[PDB]
DNA sequence: CTTAGACTTAG
DNA sequence: TCTAAGTCTAAG
C-alpha cells in the first residue's frame, strides 16, 4: 500500500481494501474532496480528475507534479536536525505566510505538515497558517512517497474548487469518489453534507456511479437513503450510488 | 483541547 | 455611548 506524502487528516489507509472492494471500474476517477489522495495514489485508473478547497493543497501538488526534482531536492534541506526548534519552525510558518511565491510556498508546506502539531492545516480569516510547533522527535521526510506521487500525478489534472464544481466534471466514463469531512458523532455544514448526497443522486440517473463514505450515523443514514449501504466495522459507511 | 483577547449587543 | 453578557477569534 503506498503511503501518502502528507501527514493529513482523515488518512483512508486503513479502510482502501473496502473503498477498492465497492469501487466501480471506469476510465476516470473523479475526487471532489482529494485530500492527502490514499486512493489516488492505491488505484489503478487511466485517468484522475482530483479536486479540494484547500489552494495551497493543489498548489503544492501540482508542483510536485511538475517540478519533482528541483522541488524534492529543496524540501530536503528543511528536514535537518537544526530546523526542528520552535524558533526556526515559528521563522518558517511566517515566511511561509509571507512568501508570494508558489514553489517556495509549497516547500515549506511540507515543512509545516510535519514539522506542525498533528499534521493540521489551520488558517486565521487573514488565510495565515497558525498552527503551533508540534515537538516531535524526528519529522520523516516522505521522499519516496514525493516520487511515487509525481509519477502517479502524470496522468491527473488538480483543480481547486468546491464539490459541486468537480463533480459536474464528472462524464459516462468516469467513476466519482467522495471523502467528504466527517459527519458528527452522535466547517462543512450539515446542509453541504446533504447537498452532497442529492448531487450524487443526479449523477447516477445520468448513469454516473459514486461512492461516499462516512461515519455510520443516523444522520449519514437518512442523507444516502437513496444508496445501497455497506457498513464497515472496526464504524464506517459505504454509500454506493450505482445505476 | 484550552485560554486569552476583542468586538457586538441587549438592557 | 454605561456595563456586562454574549459571541467571535487567534493561537499555543
Ligand atoms: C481529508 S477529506 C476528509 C477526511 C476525513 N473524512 C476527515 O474529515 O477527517 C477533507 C478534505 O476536503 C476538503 N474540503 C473541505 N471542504 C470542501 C468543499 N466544500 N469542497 C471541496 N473540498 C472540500 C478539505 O480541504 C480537506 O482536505
Amino acid at each position: 500500500k503506498n503511503r501518502a506524502f502528507l501527514k493529513w487528516a482523515g488518512g483512508k489507509y486503513p479502510l482502501l481494501d473496502d473503498i477498492k472492494r465497492h469501487l466501480p471500474k471506469g476510465e476516470c476517477l473523479v475526487e471532489p474532496f482529494v485530500g492527502a489522495g490514499s486512493v489516488f495514489l492505491n488505484t489503478d485508473f487511466s485517468r484522475y480528475i482530483l479536486a479540494d478547497i484547500n489552494s495551497d493543497l493543489i498548489s503544492l501538488y501540482n508542483i510536485v507534479k511538475m517540478r519533482t526534482d528541483e522541488y524534492v531536492q529543496a524540501a530536503r534541506e528543511l528536514f535537518v536536525p537544526e530546523t526542528n526548534c520552535a524558533e526556526v519552525y515559528y521563522q518558517f510558518r511566517e515566511e511561509f505566510n509571507k512568501s508570494q511565491d508558489p514553489f517556495r510556498r509549497a516547500v515549506l508546506f511540507l515543512y509545516l505538515n510535519r514539522y506542525g502539531y498533528n499534521g493540521l492545516c489551520r488558517y486565521n480569516l487573514r488565510g495565515e497558517f497558525n498552527v503551533p510547533f508540534g515537538r516531535y522527535k524526528k519529522p520523516y521526510f516522505p521522499e519516496a512517497e514525493l516520487y511515487h506521487f509525481a509519477e502517479k500525478a502524470q496522468n491527473a489534472f488538480f483543480y481547486c474548487e468546491s464539490y459541486a464544481d468537480s463533480m459536474a466534471r464528472a462524464d459516462d466514463s468516469s467513476v466519482v469518489y467522495c471523502d467528504p469531512p466527517y459527519a458528527p458523532l452522535s466547517s462543512f455544514t450539515l446542509e453541504q453534507q446533504a447537498h452532497l448526497a442529492e448531487i450524487a443522486e443526479g449523477l447516477v440517473e445520468r448513469h454516473i456511479p459514486v461512492l461516499i463514505s462516512n461515519h455510520d450515523t443516523m444522520l449519514t443514514r437518512e442523507w444516502y437513503q437513496r444508496a445501497k449501504l455497506h457498513v464497515v466495522k472496526v464504524d464506517e459507511l459505504l454509500a454506493l450510488y450505482k445505476p
